[PDB]
């Protein structure tokens, strides 16, 4: 590197630098997808927006390929690079909540659990993903969905402004009143337009949530999935119900004869009055025989921290995903036949139903595509042993292929390292064209290309 | 304020200053105990250790009364002052976790749920309090106990070093090998010796936790509290079992006829294998008839997020607490007599059993007193209506006095605003004297006196 350039970086940088020789280098460069093993030239742990400014500008002048890291959960491995710089936001974790204004201002490196802890100090919340240690940054920039989404929308449907550092080092505010073209693009366009150092969200009062998790035997799979698909077509916004087909975890609530066998783990909640919730959940828990039933009245923060049963983080993952407009009987039989071949205790075949308030937002209103498709299937393979990569990767590949005709589009935040080419078909032609024009305005040199990338 | 010393402050202070004419002043000056209404001259939202140094020194030079604020949970109201400065740490929220080294380094403004989210990304944890939005800062400096304490000790029992800003403006590292007199005092001595900007903890692997919560009618109070007291005297460290006497919350798992009436809310968990946990919890769940039983196998992050049933944060509080070396049958009847007179649905009469690993640490190894007293009673009054302060305060006051023959010592972190006199009783003569000598060395002018104060 150039001494003078690096020294100008060091003169403006207040964060922490991790070099390949430093003690923590090997752990700092690991991301959630362990199949991604890469060695950056430098890890820049920023602690402020001026730190990001200095890091972006240093990267530009130095020609270092830029990775940006929030929570490290990229299913494509985007938050680490070979030979470049990781602009690592993990220390920018602050959240300021106004109870009176039902507002949260959160830094671009927050984990979901930090954000939910801060809003719930005032019994407030806003939609985000279901696993606490996911990063707010990548999740929100891709759109963001979870337990609160049928009632309150995607994360981006509650976003009111961002602070963002663009490729030329400038700092912008983007909102409905200021740079609205950029504000449109960051609501679903990924890290393509710069590093978001602060997000501002509208919040909602969310008291205790009635919640249930239970497991159905695979021989009752047909009636259970068909009951789910039929019920969610007309369900009220307050009800959320998701199916996770997986090997049953060896938990005392489950009969021993089911441990390790494929099952349907059904999780549901009611966002609203808990007594109504209990009535609503009891009315959907008995499409099959509920094994291992857990019912609770939870603070929202505890609902957020619940997923997933077993509380084990896999080392290695591979995902294939898409949306469905309908879940046909043939699609259902295919889901069931492939779930019966799950071989790792960490793998799940996920069936999610969105719709509700997500679908009421006009498709043109944000960069997020596929609001009118209520079904999401995620073949989320996950395992420990690197010698088993091919066996678990094949499971997700063949399940996807056996479903592919029924699938449309794709969530950019469930893309795997090999799906750089699914970008156009994920956004659709109109959105992709609009994204490209924003990119030419704000990142014409494509300095930010470790993402589901939109070339200028 | 002399313009010179202020102008210096701003050249070195990279954080956010809030002044009394600013719109966000009223909200920024509120703390969890809403009975505390104070107007500081300045709120300084620090964002880094250099920010804290600048604020401390500015407050020293300017002669301003110093309040330090982590999570804002001081039951005595210490984290806001009239006419002084608030060194507010809430934006200093970052945590670095090493999975391999089982280490967490957390900034001094962290909330517990942010810390637990970060450690649980790796299936690790270390003891802390039971409500997610409490600050790590004030909790750890007083000792810190919760669900993991019977297995792994107080928070301070897993603390391996701090970075601290002393009253002269200096930055120090204190550990078992570097300034160990200071390290002893900060492990239980509160904010008396300076502002801790980073805490380093040893972590533990904590997988899924079998957990139960249930409610017993006061009709069965005697047999239930006696079973608890007898069982806990010889229980393994892995069992934690606490009683919360309260009005039953209006939740659907409870019969409506019980809503609003005094009950015993018993919460229990097993830190270890969940199949053993299920066997052990069933062994302690039927000393009376359990109502509204919830049993679940939870990730530790969700157990942390669970307390307390109802998910209500009160506006106004008043606490009286102490330790017990024994809970007689007589004491049990008094507790029950006073619990029957609970008025607010947010008040709890808490009966905790510590012991286990907390008691195996030698008394003199930290500044935390009363390790050998296994019982804690906390008369935790909590309510909303500011015209009702006197009736709820009286319940707590009179309940404490009626148990005065059984109660000794006191946790510094449960003291109320009028308990500045309890400090010697709490620490005991010996510990108090040693603390004064560390105080004479490190804060000889008592710049940090908004705490359970140890004069030098
Ligand atoms: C276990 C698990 C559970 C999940 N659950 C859900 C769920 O319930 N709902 C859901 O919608 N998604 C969910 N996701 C997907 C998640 O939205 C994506 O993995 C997302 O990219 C994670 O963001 P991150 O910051 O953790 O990832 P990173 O790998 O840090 O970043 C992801 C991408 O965003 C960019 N980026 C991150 N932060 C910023 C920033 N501040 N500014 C600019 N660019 C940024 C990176 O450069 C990269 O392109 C889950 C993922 C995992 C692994
Ligand atoms: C709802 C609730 C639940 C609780 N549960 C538990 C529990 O399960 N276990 C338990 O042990 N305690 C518990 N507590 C008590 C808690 O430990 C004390 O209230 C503690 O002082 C709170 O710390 P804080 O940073 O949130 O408070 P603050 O009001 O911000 O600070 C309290 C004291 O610590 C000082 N201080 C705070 N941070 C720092 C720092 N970084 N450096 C120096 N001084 C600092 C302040 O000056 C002050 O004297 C609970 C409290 C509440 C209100």
């Amino acid at each position: 590197l150039d001494p003078a350039t690096l020294a100008a970086f060091s003169a403006a940088f207040r964060g922490e630098l991790i070099w390949p020789s430093d003690a923590d280098y090997d752990e700092a460069r690991r991301i959630w997808n362990g199949t991604i093993d890469r060695r950056p030239a430098l890890i820049a742990r920023c602690t402020s927006t001026p730190d990001v400014v200095a890091a972006v500008s240093f990267a530009r002048k130095s020609g270092l390929l830029v990775a940006v890291r929030g929570g490290g959960h990229s299913m494509a491995g985007h938050s680490v690079c070979d030979g470049g710089i990781v602009i690592d936001l993990s220390l920018m974790n602050s959240i300021k909540v106004s109870r009176r204004l039902r507002r949260a201002r959160a830094q671009g490196g927050c984990l979901l659990g930090a954000f939910d802890t801060a809003t719930q100090a005032h019994m407030l919340a806003t939609p985000a993903g279901v696993v606490s240690h996911v990063g707010l940054g990548g999740l929100v920039l891709g759109g963001g969905f979870g337990w609160l989404s049928r009632k309150y929308g995607l994360s981006i449907d509650n976003l009111t402004s961002v602070e963002i550092v663009t490729a030329d080092g400038g700092v912008l505010t983007a909102s409905d009143t200021e740079n609205p073209d950029l504000f449109w693009a960051v609501r679903g366009g990924g890290g393509n337009f710069g590093v978001v150092t602060a997000f501002e969200f509208d919040l909602h009062r969310v008291g205790p949530v009635r919640f249930a998790s239970t497991y159905y035997s695979l021989d009752e799979g047909p009636q259970v999935i068909r009951a789910w698909r039929d019920h969610m077509a007309t369900a009220p916004d307050e009800l959320t119900w998701a199916l996770y087909l997986r090997l049953a975890p060896p938990l005392p609530e489950l009969p021993a004869d089911m441990h390790g066998k494929p099952v349907i783990c059904a999780m549901s909640c009611w966002i609203g009055d808990p007594h109504e919730g209990e009535r609503q959940l009891e009315s959907i828990l008995h499409a099959g025989k509920p094994h291992g039933l857990t019912k609770a009245t939870l603070p929202y923060r505890a609902l957020q921290a619940y997923s997933f049963p077993g509380a084990v983080v896999p080392d290695r993952i591979y995902t294939k995903s898409g949306y469905l407009n309908e879940l046909s009987d043939e699609a259902t039989d295919t889901v069931l036949e492939h779930a019966a071949d799950i071989a790792s205790p960490f793998t799940q075949l996920e069936l999610l139903y969105l719709g509700g308030a997500v679908a009421r937002v006009p498709d043109d209103a944000t960069a997020y595509p596929n609001r009118q498709s209520p079904f999401v299937t995620n073949l989320a393979a996950a395992w420990m042993d690197p010698t088993e990569d091919a066996r678990h990767t094949a499971w997700a590949r063949e399940g996807y292929r056996a479903l592919a005709g029924h699938l449309s589009g794709g969530y950019v935040n469930f893309m795997n390292p090999g799906e750089a080419d699914r970008t156009r078909e994920a956004y659709g032609a109109a959105k992709f064209e609009r994204l490209q024009g924003v990119k030419a305005k704000y990142d014409p040199t494509n300095l930010f290309r470790l993402n589901q990338n939109i070339p200028p």
